[PDB]
């Protein structure tokens, strides 16, 4: 796991990836809450199956887990939309039967974010597993300054987190030096991706105020993720 | 010309750009309580030294009052932030607000803890990584020309991103060539650069539930007035 190379931690991610849903309404009949809000809620239990996959992630305590996953999951559905949106520029792919344009989004605020991310990294020329690899980042990093504990075991599961999150770095610096950038262009793209994220924070954090806002998760993740051998 | 300056002068620019560490204004021989207040007082005198490092920062005023202004609207409370960090970085468990206002978790629950334990655990997080002087100026530039250029579609505006983005990869250079001198190998200015960098996602969280706390109980016009 932290043994994996660079090619193997790219193949383990695609393999990881989850399925692209559909939203559930009755297409031959004439609400977008609604319809966002179910598909979310769908495309979180298959959230739960990709992060187990996450090379690493089963390695930390299930505490851990759902601490990473409570502070990530609204990113990682942002990141997974602006990927799917990156080539209908001026819409936002939520499924394949539900592509929305600015107007219909009328928080159209989070709207417009999503858009100048997928535009972003239209600019970029974003590659498939470069994302693979920036989702798995958001998974891992998002709560990792967030534990609000210093046992012993908190220090060691820290020490992981950073030791795999190092793994994926040097993962994406060799997919960039693989397809011909010079060292220079391989850090200032890094650089470029990692930036990125930033605002994903942000929109996760604007989109958190607009769902709070509609009056614990910690239970329904613990739920999915606690789960038996039985299968 | 701010393009064309070696790493080195790029270092050399933002060390010298850095703002002053600025007093709380309490009366120090009366009796302590007053927080928020305090509190709100030093960020307001801070911000206008901020705007005068702001200018200094190679490229900056190479943008469009308005551009300034945006970015830093975005930006403001993570610098107040990234700034207190710093400050506090030989302080475990408590956050120097001020050389005269040193204040320990349990003073900041008279919303507040939550945000104290967030600044806490940067500083932490900092220590643990032995930042340096010179990588914490680099990272504070980066944010005030990062956190904005998402949120600005005119000719003007695609040649401001532009040219963002390229001080952007300047200090990119200047911190793998910081890293670089320290002897570090390649593969750990990679990851050195990285770990920096995400710091800087936890540092925009802690600004979104600061400015929900803000705004609980316009700025772009005060921006405009400094910066014009
Ligand atoms: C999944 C969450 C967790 C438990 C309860 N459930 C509440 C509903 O959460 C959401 C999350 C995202 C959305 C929208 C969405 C839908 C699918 C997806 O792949 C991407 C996104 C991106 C954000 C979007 C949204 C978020 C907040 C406010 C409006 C729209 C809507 C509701
Ligand atoms: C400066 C701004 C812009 C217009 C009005 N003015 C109000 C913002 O006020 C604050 C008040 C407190 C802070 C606290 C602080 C003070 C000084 C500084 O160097 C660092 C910080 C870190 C954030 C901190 C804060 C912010 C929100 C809630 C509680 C504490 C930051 C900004």
């Amino acid at each position: 796991a932290l043994s994996l190379t660079a090619d193997q931690m790219v193949s383990a991610l695609l393999d990881a990836e989850p399925p692209i849903l559909y939203s559930e309404y009755d297409p031959t009949r004439p609400s977008m809450m609604g319809l966002l809000t179910n598909l979310a809620d769908r495309e979180l239990v298959h959230m739960i199956n990709w992060a187990k996959r996450v090379p690493g992630f089963v390695d930390l305590t299930l505490h851990d887990q759902v601490h990473l996953l409570e502070s990530a999951w609204l990113e990682i559905l942002m990141i997974g939309l602006v990927w799917r949106s990156m080539e209908h520029p001026g819409k936002l792919l939520f499924a394949p039967n539900l592509l929305l344009d600015r107007n219909q989004g009328k928080m159209v605020e989070i709207f417009d974010m999503l858009l100048a991310t997928s535009s972003r990294f239209r600019m970029m020329n974003l590659q498939g597993e470069e994302f693979v690899c920036l989702k798995s980042i958001i998974l891992l990093n998002s709560g990792v300054y967030t534990f609000l504990s210093s046992t012993l075991k908190s220090l060691e599961e820290k020490d992981h987190i950073h030791r795999v999150l190092d793994k994926i770095t040097d993962t994406l610096i060799h997919l960039m030096a693989k397809a011909g950038l010079t060292l220079q262009q391989q850090h200032q793209r890094l650089a470029q991706l990692l930036l990125i994220l930033s605002h994903i924070r942000h929109m996760s954090n604007k989109g958190m105020e607009h769902l709070y806002s509609m009056k614990p998760l910690s239970d329904l993740l613990l739920e999915m993720l606690d789960a038996h051998r039985l299968h």
